[PDB]
């Protein structure tokens, strides 16, 4: 009997628990460490907000993870909902500060979402906050608020968010450190001034596992640890910027004596691992730059045919930084960045600056291009040879 | 600056398809060429999920002049008796998001949709909507105004059962408006292959700048022949390797998987993933699953036949893939998909499920055709070789 009965409407955290996937991809390894990004995220947020200057990971002997930042604070007055902000900020979707550029200019967060589904996805959640000139306290049981409450008085800033995935959502709980290492890692690649400390605390004088994360040459530093075991090219490491009305673009660069493409693409510190249009703008501006550069350096005949982005990009270690003040994210896990607008941009600025890049180091670009031919050649060789 | 006095007021609650305007892409990945054909997809999906049940036969979907779309179904009908929240039931449907009949197995066994938010989206990002339901004896029909419904008008009696979509995408959300007629024939084509009682027709009726009817682009797909009439379709222009196409199938509790093989003359892999009809072009589980299975059956294989050297190392899945065409299409009752575009499956228990299937089926089409299976082992031993003398 398909009728009225049958249409279920789902409240509040409902549908996150229903179908975590919309929200996290999926309840395997990478939908666990989702949960970190989404803390984090807020935390890193902050930081580029120019509140927080450290973040602070900690993986819990109990599989709790906890996440600090000396930032603002979740404000935790009473909301105009009735109920105080941390409440509003936990336990409900599409509520947060991020649908302007008021509270935060540049930032990851967009959907007012990414907290709340950690807590919906988690046995527990606890909450410290300093703000307001006083210690915020606040556990939420099974998603549920047991009460805020005011404790000693500091003149001190910042939020800790401590949550506990859940075992009947998750298949294993067990986080992995060297993902969460990675991750943490990019993100102090592309924030110069921040700090961001790991520390396992999971199974006489004793030193715990621990990492720390500053890097103040930024983008240059990111490059210089891809090209750390590949052999590196050529000497000066590309490095550009790009500012329009709404974004920005950071780029660097470097090849390698390697036959693999290690390019890796960001809007507001979002690994957008599965690209989008700051990416497309960029292997466009780059292909029609090098094609340019062989066809004036007649490294290539007339008649002979444009390099494809595979022959150009083999060996190539980039990253893409996109800063985007209104950003276009493909779902929760924020996959892709989607933003037209983006792609012309990166695109104009990659063609300029390239173009420059290839002009003033001529030595440098002799080789990249030598490599391009060399690999366009091979695979024509390859093909012809198997017949 | 204001950042600095940042508290409980910078905060702020977004109500009903608020959300929806505000960060479409959490919704349809973007509001480019991609995001505007993801309100088609979300439309068509709806009324491919009543032939999946087996209550439509056909599906006719149409590109308007105007630039509105239409997406005809001859299935149950959108519910339109008032729900037990006091509206009517398409109101529900049509402007509430977490809200549809795809959260149990009871209406739908198994569907595409299951976040309840598809059409409320789809309504959210166009400039109106149109709603014609047969059902509970008439036929009915309503009109959304930037989402806000005008009014359900009850009209002449029927016995018939279907329902009528049209929307008007909103320039104001999109980059381009102007839909591409391949991106869309393409699709509603792979959706008549997993649906083998399905027929689905597309018309255009937008002119270009008399009107004569073969200016009039249109298809209509129906494949009796399923998966097998899509590695077909596939290795058209390719040329096929061995003449019998690889066909299996494979239960288990609360999924089902079909697979559809065949090798051709190129160096070309053209695998497509499927599940519950969506499909899932950045794979996951059912594609991993397969993936796992193929590899080791054809190391098993050409070990065992000695089609393979000892010294020389396993052959590499890239090279197993070389010039294979193959459809994989998994149904699911409780699927899990990474987000609305549902880009990817990404069900743990699916990844063994697939992998025992096709281990176990594909293992079986080996032994009962060495004929055809020496030319496939051949094809790989020779290009894994290839790729060896590349890298010299
Ligand atoms: N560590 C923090 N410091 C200050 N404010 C925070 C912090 N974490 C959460 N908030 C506030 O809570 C709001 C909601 O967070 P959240 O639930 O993750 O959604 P979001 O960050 O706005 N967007 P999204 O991450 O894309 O779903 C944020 O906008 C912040 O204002
Ligand atoms: N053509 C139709 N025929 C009968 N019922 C429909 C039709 N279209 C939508 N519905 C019903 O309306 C509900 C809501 O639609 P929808 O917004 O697409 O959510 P959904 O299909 O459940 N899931 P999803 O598409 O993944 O967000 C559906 O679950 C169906 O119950
Ligand atoms: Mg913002
Ligand atoms: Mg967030
Ligand atoms: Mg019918
Ligand atoms: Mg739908």
């Amino acid at each position: 009997e398909y009728g009225a009965a049958s249409i279920t409407i789902l409240e509040g955290l409902e549908a996150v628990r229903k179908r975590p996937g919309m929200y996290i991809g999926s309840t395997g390894e990478r939908g666990l460490h989702h949960l970190i990004w989404e803390v984090v995220d807020n935390a890193v947020d902050e930081a580029m907000a120019g509140y927080a200057t450290t973040v602070n990971v900690v993986l819990l002997e109990d599989g709790g993870v906890e996440v600090a930042d000396d930032g603002r604070g979740i404000p935790v007055a009473t909301h105009a909902s009735g109920i105080p902000t941390v409440d509003v900020v936990m336990t409900q979707l599409h509520a947060g500060g991020k649908f302007d550029s008021d509270a935060y200019a540049i930032s990851g967060g967009l959907h007012g979402v990414g907290v709340s589904v950690v807590n919906a996805l988690s046995t527990r959640l606890e909450v410290e906050i300093k703000r307001d000139g006083y210690e915020w306290s606040q556990v939420y049981e099974k998603s549920e608020p047991l009460g805020l409450k005011q404790g000693a008085p500091t003149k001190k800033t910042g939020s800790t968010v401590r949550f506990w995935a859940d075992p009947a959502v998750f298949e294993t709980t067990e986080y992995d450190f060297e993902t969460v290492a990675r991750r943490l890692q990019e993100m102090a690649f592309l924030n110069k001034g921040l700090t961001i400390n790991l520390t396992d605390e999971r199974v006489a004088p004793h030193k715990v596992k621990s990492r720390t994360f500053h890097y103040p040459g930024g983008l240059v530093d990111f490059v210089k640890h891809i090209n750390r075991t590949k052999n590196a090219i050529h000497s000066s490491i590309v490095d550009f910027s790009g500012k329009g009305t709404g974004h920005e673009v950071e780029i660097a660069m470097q090849w390698n004596a390697g036959y693999s493409e290690s390019v890796h693409t960001f809007a507001n510190t979002i690994n957008t691992h599965e690209g989008g249009t700051h990416e497309e703008g960029f292997r466009s501006a780059l292909t029609s730059v090098v094609n340019k550069y062989a066809k004036d350096r007649k490294l290539l005949k007339d008649k002979d045919p444009n390099l494809t982005g595979d022959d150009i990009r083999e060996g190539l270690a980039a990253v893409i930084s996109v800063k985007v003040s209104e950003p276009q994210f493909e779902g929760q896990t924020k996959t892709k960045l989607g933003n037209t607008e983006v792609k012309s941009f990166v695109q104009k600025v990659c063609n300029e600056q390239l173009t420059h890049w290839f002009e003033a180091n001529p030595t440098d670009a002799k080789v990249v291009v030598n490599k391009a031919v060399s690999s366009a050649q091979a695979r024509i060789a390859a093909r012809k040879a198997r017949e």
